[PDB]
């Protein structure tokens, strides 16, 4: 009896979990699925950035490690879209993430993959990996219609409204197809939610406030046909396109502002088209299995003219008012085969390929001039290209080998050569044991890698400070692109054990992760810009730099108790030991100390199902340096307090055909503001780790219409 792939086996490591179409239904989201991924553990939901700059704009974090290393794809296939938002000096980024291309109502499942068993997905999972698998056809036409809408109990708040559809199934004996639509609203929050709760701010900026939650407007249609060729083999035509349109609410990096942040506040600021395209051919055949595809996925990021610097440093600039464009191109082809072999050991053999190249063009981000802090050789002052671009080709190979009954070894090699960076290894190896017909053991370890991002590895990508911004000293400098950087990688292991049997689970797993030359920005000047203007000219120049050690280190648990028949207590619980860049001494990523997420699930009847749900999460602290690498001092220092979060819902059957779900988040209306960026600036404290909205009571209904 077969042995399974590498890829399915290690679905069972200790640090992968499962979101069902059934959980997203028991527990449904305002919108973006980062709502239910970050309930699982070791996620979080964390800013891109410990600067806190674009902090609402909050994404999913596996096992501290930032969103950035969370790698995100679409039945398999790679989403790039935010990689076409500028990543700037504390590596934030004006981006909502991409958690929120494919409506909730139409993912069949959701894998999210943490550590060792991640690492065999290369480039971009060093934290993870979170697979957004779509419903697809089946032998009968099926189909279905799916409304929600939320009701926020303070008017500050924004509401969400929902609508989807699908249609899958036979149109010939050979020809099938599956298509779904989405049109979908979350409001902002109001311009003055935070109003009442901000950081100090005096003289110029008196008058200022963070901002809440951006608001964002969906559109998104699909169209999948799947036609069979041979009885061997299928292929798949697939094009998607959505639109993100934002609701803007004042954000800002520093949280200044001027008239015409004003003027946009309720308006379309940014907009994200996203294309894909995807040809995938599947065999079954008589030696085993086969999987190819090609994506292309085109995204179009158009926002409103920002500086680089000066005044109008990431703020809207009305001496260049009006919107430009940003282009990505994403091209990925992959290719595998699997093959059973019998003899020696019973396992299972992956031999594979793969081929990325990214394109670049972005005509807002190289434009910052050489005029003020002086000239640095080799970087025009003016007119740099727009483009950037890099390739990857990957080959791999892994064998899922059953040692005897109960014990599996799953060895894997990746190797990745990168056009500019150069040649990359990934070994990988996660093993399950059993020790009893109830206890397992499991065990993984594994080199995940992370290319340079495209600014980050651009010599014409430039920004420029007076001093505020430069590291160990108060005078002007530069912080230029490094097409020499290394790429970054990361030894993750992982060791669990879990009681299973008769629906009660009890398990705990301890993770760490050695990440190795992390990208950021510089500590030292490497030289001299030279002339400029007063006492700015002769600017230092930093680069792009990798630092050589981090760590992330914790424990995941889980507790599931059967209570009864129709009653079962779900719990998951995680404990961060360190986030900590080595060379700095600071935090990595701000999460809290500790996650612990609760579930009580009743069948009350056949037709009825009624939830309640508790979070707690620890303390929060932020970071202890500034951007000179001085101890912070102040309200800077601020430190979240550890706090819970509860809801209750229900769903009732009405028929095979229609369903109802009402309930209510946030039950006793916890409510945190953003007070700032993490330090400060001129005219504007810091606030510490305050530096995100967590919404109030909110109330929801949906309905689900299905055949």
């Amino acid at each position: 009896t077969v042995v399974a792939t590498a890829q399915e086996e290690t679905k069972q490591a200790p640090g992968v979990s499962i979101i069902t179409a059934e959980d997203i239904a028991k527990r449904p989201p305002s919108n973006d699925l980062s709502q239910i991924i970050r309930t699982m553990p070791g996620v979080n939901l964390t800013g891109n950035s410990s600067s806190g700059q674009r902090g609402n704009n909050r994404q999913i974090d596996i096992r501290g490690m930032g969103p950035e290393n969370t790698l995100i794809l679409v039945d398999g296939k790679p989403v790039s879209s935010r990689n076409s938002v500028r990543y700037g000096w504390r590596g934030e980024r004006d981006s909502r993430g991409d958690t929120n291309w494919v409506p909730a109502d139409q993912v069949e499942r959701i894998e999210v993959i943490r550590g060792p068993a991640a690492a065999r997905y290369g480039n971009g999972a060093a934290g993870g990996v979170v697979n957004i698998i779509t419903k697809q056809a089946g032998a009968e036409t099926h189909g279905n219609l799916s409304v929600y809408s939320n009701f926020p109990q303070h008017k500050a708040e924004g509401a969400s409204e929902r609508m989807s559809f699908g249609l899958n199934g036979p149109l010939t004996e050979n020809l099938s197809y599956r298509v779904y639509g989405n049109i979908a609203k979350t409001d902002s929050d109001d311009w003055d939610i935070n109003a009442g709760h901000e950081s100090n701010r005096t003289g110029k900026q008196a008058g200022t406030l963070p901002a809440g939650r951006e608001g964002v407007r969906n559109k998104d249609i699909d169209g999948l046909l799947s036609w069979r060729l041979t009885p061997e083999q299928t292929l798949e035509f697939e094009a998607g396109f959505s639109r993100q349109g934002n609701i803007y609410t004042g954000d800002t990096q520093n949280t200044n502002s001027n008239n015409y942040v004003k003027q946009m506040l309720g308006h379309e600021t940014n907009r994200m088209y996203r294309e894909t395209y995807s040809v995938t051919h599947r065999g079954e055949w008589d030696f085993g299995s086969s999987l190819a595809y090609l994506q292309y996925e085109k995204t179009r990021n158009s926002r409103i003219n920002e500086g680089l610097a000066g005044g109008t440093e990431g703020i809207f600039d009305p001496n260049n008012a009006g919107f430009y464009t940003a282009t990505l191109r994403d091209l990925t082809a992959h290719g595998e085969v699997n093959l059973p072999l019998h003899l020696g050991y019973e396992q299972t053999l992956t031999l594979g390929s793969e081929w990325t190249e990214q394109k670049l063009d972005d005509p807002s981000s190289n434009t910052q001039n050489t005029e003020e802090g002086g000239s640095i050789p080799g970087l025009a002052g003016k007119n740099r290209s727009s483009s950037s671009s890099a390739r990857i080709f990957s080959l791999f190979a892994e064998d899922n080998i059953e040692l005897m009954p109960g014990t599996m070894l799953t060895p894997g090699l990746r190797w990745d050569h990168h056009d500019i960076v150069g040649d990359n290894w990934s070994p990988s190896l996660n093993l399950s044991h059993a020790l009893t017909e109830r206890v397992t053991l499991k065990a993984g370890i594994a080199r995940a890698y992370k290319a340079p991002n495209l600014y980050q590895l651009n010599p014409d990508y430039l920004l420029y400070s007076r001093g505020q911004g430069c590291y160990g000293q108060s005078t002007s400098c530069y912080l230029r692109g490094n097409d020499g950087l290394k790429a970054e990688t990361s030894v993750n292991k992982e060791l669990g054990i879990e009681y299973s049997h008769d629906g009660l689970v009890a398990g705990l797993t301890y993770f760490r992760n050695d990440y190795k030359n992390k990208i950021e920005s510089g500590l030292s000047p490497v030289d001299h810009a030279s002339g400029g203007k007063g006492d700015y000219a002769n600017a230092a120049i930093y680069q792009w730099e990798n630092v050589p050690k981090a760590v992330v280190e914790g424990l995941e648990g889980t507790l599931t108790l059967p209570l009864a028949d129709g009653l079962k207590w779900s719990n998951n619980l995680t404990y961060m030991l360190q986030s900590k860049n080595k060379e700095t001494g600071d935090v990595l990523s701000v999460t809290p100390r500790y996650t612990l997420n609760s579930m009580l699930d009743w069948q009350a009847t056949d037709d009825l199902s009624l939830q309640a749900t508790v979070t707690w999460y620890g303390k929060q602290k932020p970071k202890k340096y500034d951007y000179h690498g001085d101890r912070v001092t102040g309200s800077a220092n601020d430190q979240l307090s550890p706090y819970a979060i509860a809801g209750l819902g229900g769903t009732y059957r009405l028929s095979k055909n229609l369903s109802l779900g009402a309930g209510v988040d946030n039950l006793f209306d916890k409510r945190l503001f953003r007070a700032g960026n993490a330090q400060g600036v001129v005219g504007i404290d810091g606030a510490g780790a305050a530096t995100y909205n967590e919404p109030g009571r909110t109330f929801y209904t949906s309905l689900t219409a299905s055949f």
